[PDB]
């Protein structure tokens, strides 16, 4: 089997992407943030504290004939941005773009942190990292991808995120019309539960390529590109007036600037992020100071190839017995 679903930016900055997901019988369609950096499928629901729901579409398990309470199971997650959610667990039928899993763990939120409440466009998360990170207790649950894998034509899913435009998540096949040239595959470590890989280096604008190993994660659930301070300093040094602002929380630059591209290595191949992808607009409404899309990972503890990087490529998440990642230009 296969599935194919369109994923759509939530706002004009591509802060995140939402993909429609059918849950239950009859279907309840929620717009979920597909997150290759976590492993929980959780939703706003009829059980969510009323004061913490603000415009989201909710899953109501009692209206689904195929919903079953996973007795005794609870979940609780905190993300790298400090947001969190927790609740209890149902199993139900879940379909993405025509691909159906029965008995999927659907984690029903009883509580969500303010960041989630404040984002009316995101009805939950669908985790696509390795199931070892799943937070359900006392019985850890499998991701949608893990549940689907055996049934898929090929044990893969692909992310094709758009710049200021819709894109596609495909399950079970590689769309050879969706990218240019060849896909370059690179090794993955699952030791931390992430799609963790090693970039072979970088270039800033038309500058020479620096060969250097950068370990990081392919994370569709993180907006920006977080890299070592040395790399990030070398990038922003090419932008007149750019500076790291502790008050703002990272690198800012004059909105009048033209940003250079940023290239990252995948094996011997190169992915080019156009300069415009690195512009996240005014720091506050009306400001002429703009927020940078490449930021330091120092104090995160890991480098993150977030949407800024991934949207520049067609990305294959290969969940074969030995997982790998593939990147192509597009």
């Amino acid at each position: 089997s296969t599935g194919s679903a369109t994923t759509t930016p939530i706002d004009s900055l591509d802060d995140a992407y939402i993909t429609p997901v059918q849950i239950g019988t009859p279907a309840q369609t929620l717009n979920l943030d597909f997150d290759t950096g976590s492993s929980d499928l959780w939703v706003f629901s009829s059980e969510t504290t009323a004061s913490e729901v603000d415009g989201q579409t909710i899953y109501t398990p009692s209206k689904s004939t195929t919903a079953k309470l996973l007795s005794g199971a609870t979940w609780s997650i905190s993300y790298g941005d400090g947001s969190s959610s927790s609740g209890d667990v149902y199993t139900d039928t879940v379909s993405v773009g025509g691909l159906t899993v029965t008995g999927q763990a659907v984690e029903s939120a009883k509580k969500v942190s303010s960041s989630f409440t404040e984002d009316s466009t995101i009805d939950g998360l669908l985790g696509l990292a390795f199931s070892t990170l799943n937070t359900v207790s006392p019985t850890q649950q499998k991701t949608f991808f893990d549940n689907a894998k055996a049934s898929l034509d090929s044990p893969v899913f692909t992310a094709d995120l758009g710049y200021h435009a819709p894109g596609t998540y495909n399950f079970g096949f590689i769309d050879t019309t969706a990218y240019t040239g060849s896909i370059t595959y690179t090794a993955v470590s699952t030791k931390q539960g992430f799609w963790e890989w090693t970039s072979t280096g970088y270039a800033v604008g038309s500058g020479t390529f620096k060969s250097t190993s950068i370990d990081g994660i392919a994370d569709t659930g993180t907006t920006l590109l977080y890299l070592p301070a040395t790399v990030v300093s070398a990038y922003w040094a090419q932008v007149s007036g750019a500076k790291s602002s502790s008050s703002v929380g990272g690198y800012v630059f004059p909105c009048s600037a033209t940003l250079p591209s940023f290239t990252f290595g995948v094996g011997s191949a190169r992915i080019v992020i156009p300069g415009d992808y690195i512009d996240f607009g005014p720091i506050s409404t009306g400001s002429s100071s703009c927020f940078g899309g490449i930021q330091s990972s120092a104090g995160i503890g890991i480098n993150i190839f977030g949407d800024v990087a991934l949207k520049a490529a067609f990305v294959v998440f290969n969940g074969a017995t030995t997982p790998t990642l593939g990147f192509a230009s597009k």
